[PDB]
């Protein structure tokens, strides 16, 4: 399916952006037009954005249907998996 | 709770149209927005730091979210009040 987990990782040092999605694609497109414009929700990763250019990739980590519960749980389970918090650009729980 | 909404500067009666699932929930991040001067609407972005403390949020027609009607009825106010050429939505 299109929904699920996502990340958004800077190949350069490995770290990521955890983020859940009802469309990868269209998720993925407003993501980065807000960090073109300078205007991510996560200013981690913006300043990662202004610093490095566009080292990111975007992929999927897990296709789950967009179900609130189910995702805020798989959500959080890949930020803390991944660390994506402390070591990442995500600042908060999902 | 959902259907079409318009910020408004009370000083000049431009507006910007927007569609909400949530009012509240819209105008909440909208607004935060606003405050970061990352409102997606440059035009509503440079109203709103040149001057300040004058916006109102109000709904303009109550409506289930259902994509295509929201989209007509979205454009039907914009049309209505023109928010494009003379208002904060982003110009065609």
């Amino acid at each position: 399916m299109k929904s699920g987990i996502y990340q958004i990782k800077n190949t350069l040092n490995n770290k990521v952006y955890v983020g859940s999605a009802k469309d990868f694609e269209k998720a993925w497109k407003r993501h980065f037009k807000d960090l073109e414009k300078g205007c991510h929700s996560s200013i981690k990763l913006q300043r990662s954005f202004n610093k490095h250019g566009n080292v990111f990739e975007c992929s999927i980590l897990e296709e789950i249907p967009y179900e609130k519960d189910l995702i805020i749980e798989r959500e959080n389970f890949w930020i803390k998996e991944l660390n994506s918090k402390i070591n990442g650009y995500n600042i908060a729980d999902a």
